[PDB]
């Protein structure tokens, strides 16, 4: 299922990883493992494969960890997109994906948009988006 696909960070050569509903961190590149594989289920949402359950925050905030919640298409705070050279982060604010800053391992939003903001689809050269229906 192109459909279901790898989040990839170039600089470190790391994979998003879900380790529970509360705990999303990264790890070593799998493409067998459950746990690292995700899926759009919406033009705004992306679903862990192993937990069915939709990538979201807490509040749009600086440093709000980035988890897992209940896949719900009313909830702003599970909507993504697409800004550009990968950039990727929270629909409608300068908050992005991001991982690698002060030792923590949990996937947090952050507003610097550099190296550690931008992802791409496993084995390819695009961001996130591409395996989307956006």
């Amino acid at each position: 299922d192109a459909r279901q696909f790898l989040i990839y960070n170039e600089d470190h050569k790391r994979c998003v990883d879900a380790l529970s509903a509360i705990s999303v961190q990264t790890a070593t590149c799998n493409p067998e493992a459950e746990s690292q594989k995700f899926r759009w289920v919406s033009d705004s949402q992306i679903m862990s494969v192993a937990f069915k359950l939709c990538l979201g925050v807490p509040s749009k905030t600086d440093w709000a960890s980035v988890t897992l919640y209940a896949c719900d298409s009313k909830s702003e705070y599970q909507k993504w997109e697409c800004k550009n050279d990968t950039l990727f982060g929270i629909k409608g604010t300068e908050l992005y994906f991001n991982y690698g800053n002060r030792q923590e391992k949990n996937i947090k939003l952050y507003k610097g948009s550099g190296l550690w903001s931008r992802w791409k689809v496993y084995g390819t050269t695009d961001d996130l988006c591409s395996r989307g229906y956006e």
